[PDB]
Protein backbone atom coordinates (compact mmCIF):
# COMPACT_ATOMS: atom_id res chain seq x y z
CA UNK A 1 0.00 0.00 0.00
CA UNK A 2 1.65 3.18 -1.30
CA UNK A 3 1.44 6.56 0.46
CA UNK A 4 2.77 10.09 -0.34
CA UNK A 5 5.85 9.62 1.85
CA UNK A 6 6.83 6.64 -0.34
CA UNK A 7 7.17 8.81 -3.49
CA UNK A 8 8.19 12.19 -2.01
CA UNK A 9 11.85 11.08 -1.70
CA UNK A 10 12.21 9.18 -5.01
CA UNK A 11 15.40 10.06 -6.89
CA UNK A 12 14.55 8.18 -10.11
CA UNK A 13 11.63 7.40 -12.41
CA UNK A 14 9.92 4.11 -11.49
CA UNK A 15 10.59 1.10 -13.74
CA UNK A 16 6.88 0.25 -13.77
CA UNK A 17 3.47 1.54 -12.69
CA UNK A 18 3.10 1.36 -8.90
CA UNK A 19 -0.61 0.56 -9.16
CA UNK A 20 -3.02 -1.04 -11.62
CA UNK A 21 -6.04 0.62 -13.33
CA UNK A 22 -8.31 -1.42 -11.02
CA UNK A 23 -7.13 0.54 -7.97
CA UNK A 24 -8.92 3.61 -9.37
CA UNK A 25 -12.05 2.58 -7.44
CA UNK A 26 -13.24 6.22 -7.49
CA UNK A 27 -13.41 6.08 -11.31
CA UNK A 28 -11.48 9.32 -11.72
CA UNK A 29 -11.24 10.06 -15.43
CA UNK A 30 -9.40 13.03 -16.96
CA UNK A 31 -11.33 14.33 -19.98
CA UNK A 32 -9.49 17.60 -20.62
CA UNK A 33 -5.92 18.78 -20.08
CA UNK A 34 -4.52 22.16 -21.13
CA UNK A 35 -1.17 23.83 -20.38
CA UNK A 36 -0.54 27.54 -20.98
CA UNK A 37 2.31 29.99 -20.43
CA UNK A 38 1.21 32.29 -17.60
CA UNK A 39 3.32 35.17 -18.98
CA UNK A 40 1.85 35.17 -22.51
CA UNK A 41 -1.40 33.18 -22.27
CA UNK A 42 -0.14 31.04 -25.17
CA UNK A 43 -1.62 27.54 -25.10
CA UNK A 44 1.31 25.13 -25.23
CA UNK A 45 -0.80 21.96 -25.36
CA UNK A 46 -4.46 20.90 -25.13
CA UNK A 47 -6.36 17.61 -25.43
CA UNK A 48 -10.09 16.87 -25.10
CA UNK A 49 -11.92 13.55 -25.22
CA UNK A 50 -3.86 7.09 -21.49
CA UNK A 51 -1.50 6.13 -18.65
CA UNK A 52 1.43 7.21 -20.83
CA UNK A 53 1.73 10.46 -22.75
CA UNK A 54 4.65 11.51 -24.92
CA UNK A 55 5.00 15.27 -25.37
CA UNK A 56 6.70 17.05 -28.27
CA UNK A 57 7.63 20.61 -27.29
CA UNK A 58 10.03 23.26 -28.61
CA UNK A 59 13.33 24.54 -27.14
CA UNK A 60 11.49 27.70 -26.02
CA UNK A 61 9.45 25.60 -23.59
CA UNK A 62 12.60 25.26 -21.48
CA UNK A 63 12.72 29.07 -21.03
CA UNK A 64 9.24 29.24 -19.45
CA UNK A 65 9.10 30.36 -15.82
CA UNK A 66 5.47 29.56 -14.89
CA UNK A 67 2.84 27.41 -16.61
CA UNK A 68 -0.81 26.89 -15.73
CA UNK A 69 -2.42 23.50 -16.18
CA UNK A 70 -6.20 23.12 -16.41
CA UNK A 71 -7.65 19.67 -15.85
CA UNK A 72 -11.24 18.45 -16.16
CA UNK A 73 -12.17 15.09 -14.68
CA UNK A 74 -15.28 13.08 -13.86
CA UNK A 75 -15.68 11.13 -10.63
CA UNK A 76 -17.78 8.09 -9.75
CA UNK A 77 -20.41 7.78 -7.03
CA UNK A 78 -18.01 7.16 -4.13
CA UNK A 79 -16.99 10.38 -2.30
CA UNK A 80 -13.44 11.52 -3.04
CA UNK A 81 -11.63 13.20 -0.14
CA UNK A 82 -8.04 14.54 -0.05
CA UNK A 83 -7.40 14.12 -3.78
CA UNK A 84 -3.70 14.88 -4.21
CA UNK A 85 -1.16 14.66 -7.05
CA UNK A 86 2.61 14.38 -6.61
CA UNK A 87 4.40 14.75 -9.92
CA UNK A 88 8.15 14.26 -10.23
CA UNK A 89 10.15 15.28 -13.31
CA UNK A 90 13.61 13.77 -13.97
CA UNK A 91 16.30 14.24 -16.63
CA UNK A 92 18.42 11.08 -17.05
CA UNK A 93 17.34 10.07 -13.53
CA UNK A 94 18.33 13.37 -11.95
CA UNK A 95 15.35 15.00 -10.21
CA UNK A 96 14.47 18.33 -11.84
CA UNK A 97 11.44 19.18 -9.70
CA UNK A 98 8.60 17.63 -7.70
CA UNK A 99 5.15 19.27 -7.58
CA UNK A 100 2.61 18.60 -4.83
CA UNK A 101 -0.95 19.72 -5.64
CA UNK A 102 -4.04 19.26 -3.47
CA UNK A 103 -7.29 19.35 -5.42
CA UNK A 104 -10.24 21.28 -4.05
CA UNK A 105 -13.51 19.60 -3.11
CA UNK A 106 -14.58 16.95 -5.63
CA UNK A 107 -18.30 16.57 -6.37
CA UNK A 108 -19.25 12.86 -6.83
CA UNK A 109 -20.92 11.70 -10.06
CA UNK A 110 -19.99 14.94 -11.87
CA UNK A 111 -17.37 16.83 -13.90
CA UNK A 112 -14.77 18.70 -11.81
CA UNK A 113 -12.23 21.38 -12.81
CA UNK A 114 -8.85 22.29 -11.30
CA UNK A 115 -5.93 24.62 -12.11
CA UNK A 116 -2.37 23.65 -11.06
CA UNK A 117 0.45 26.24 -11.21
CA UNK A 118 3.91 24.91 -12.02
CA UNK A 119 6.85 27.16 -11.13
CA UNK A 120 9.74 26.01 -13.31
CA UNK A 121 13.08 25.23 -11.63
CA UNK A 122 16.10 27.26 -12.81
CA UNK A 123 17.75 25.41 -15.69
CA UNK A 124 21.42 25.92 -16.49
CA UNK A 125 22.39 26.57 -20.12
CA UNK A 126 24.21 23.21 -20.04
CA UNK A 127 21.06 21.40 -18.89
CA UNK A 128 18.83 23.14 -21.45
CA UNK A 129 21.26 22.15 -24.20
CA UNK A 130 21.36 18.53 -23.00
CA UNK A 131 17.57 18.30 -22.66
CA UNK A 132 17.13 19.54 -26.24
CA UNK A 133 19.76 17.06 -27.45
CA UNK A 134 18.29 14.10 -25.55
CA UNK A 135 14.56 13.74 -26.40
CA UNK A 136 12.42 11.48 -24.19
CA UNK A 137 15.10 11.28 -21.49
CA UNK A 138 13.14 13.90 -19.59
CA UNK A 139 10.47 11.80 -17.84
CA UNK A 140 7.74 12.31 -15.22
CA UNK A 141 5.75 10.17 -12.79
CA UNK A 142 2.33 11.47 -11.76
CA UNK A 143 1.17 9.86 -8.50
CA UNK A 144 -2.49 10.39 -7.52
CA UNK A 145 -3.66 9.79 -3.96
CA UNK A 146 -7.05 9.64 -2.28
CA UNK A 147 -6.99 9.59 1.54
CA UNK A 148 -3.22 9.03 1.38
CA UNK A 149 -3.65 5.91 -0.79
CA UNK A 150 -2.26 5.64 -4.33
CA UNK A 151 -5.15 5.15 -6.79
CA UNK A 152 -3.62 6.29 -10.12
CA UNK A 153 -0.14 6.48 -11.62
CA UNK A 154 0.53 8.13 -14.98
CA UNK A 155 3.82 8.46 -16.83
CA UNK A 156 5.12 10.80 -19.49
CA UNK A 157 8.26 11.75 -21.38
CA UNK A 158 9.24 14.91 -23.19
CA UNK A 159 11.03 16.06 -26.32
CA UNK A 160 12.16 19.68 -26.70
CA UNK A 161 13.51 19.18 -30.24
CA UNK A 162 10.60 20.02 -32.54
Amino acid sequence: PIGPEDVLGLQRITGDYLCSPEENIYKIDFVRFKIRDMDSGTVLFEIKKGRFVRYQFTPAFLRLRQVGATVEFTVGDKPVNNFRMIERHYFRNQLLKSFDFHFGFCIPSSKNTCEHIYDFPPLSEELISEMIRHPYETQSDSFYFVDDRLVMHNKADYSYSG
